[PDB]
């Protein structure tokens, strides 16, 4: 009976609100349902009512979630993709679509950064652009998401592809740019950057180095 009630309730909520605030209404229901599930039922039914709740409220409308999550992820919606993940976490086949789409988002975000390579500062700009993408997106997986290895591997697979950008019949410049970054930093000539600050940048340089194919 709670399956049929949330089969009707799930279809009723989407017809009134968009997918952005659909998450809040559904999370406003599961949070309330978990409260009343422990006020009435036996403790052994907590993991079966909620599973029946999400099956008829999330896994049922799985196509609606995957179709619109493209707009959610590719807008850096912090407060909206957080609720998007927790609903798809429970469904077995819901989560693998979100990581794949984010893996494409990092690929497109990285290529946008690594396209206007100024010829006078090629190595420092390329390493910093990859570090800025990695340094900001690791926060998203650690602030509005949980540091799941599925997402972290999605980031690593995406950053591996964008760093090792192989043009047709042409060699990738990733080994040359990263190597030149080290040489441009260990030079005592021109302006130095002290002992402590140089090794700090080189410590973060390893993150870019690990994605070299």
């Amino acid at each position: 009976e709670t399956g049929e009630y949330y089969k009707q309730e799930a279809s009723n909520l989407l017809q009134e609100s968009n997918c952005s605030q659909y998450m809040e209404k559904v999370l406003g229901r599961l949070k309330d349902e978990e409260i009343r599930c422990r006020k009435y039922l036996h403790p052994s039914s907590y993991t079966k009512v909620i599973h029946e709740c999400q099956q008829r409220m999330v896994a049922d409308h799985l196509q609606f979630l995957h179709a619109e999550c493209h707009n959610i992820i590719r807008q850096e919606k912090k407060n909206d993709m957080a609720n998007m993940y927790v609903l798809l976490r429970a469904v077995s086949t819901g989560l693998p679509h979100m990581i794949q789409e984010l893996q494409n988002h990092i690929h497109d975000e990285g290529l946008r950064a690594t396209s206007n390579l100024t010829q006078e500062n090629m190595p420092t700009l390329f390493v910093e652009s990859v570090l800025e993408v990695h340094g900001k997106f690791v926060q998203l997986i650690n602030t509005v998401l949980n540091g799941d290895q599925h997402f972290m591997s999605a980031l690593d697979k995406a950053l591996t592809s964008v760093v090792n950008y192989r043009e047709p019949k042409s060699v990738c410049k990733a080994p040359e740019l990263l190597a030149k970054y080290c040489d441009n930093l260990l030079k005592k000539s021109a302006k130095g950057m002290t002992e402590n600050e140089v090794e700090d940048r080189l410590t973060s340089f390893i993150t870019v180095f690990k994605y070299i194919d």
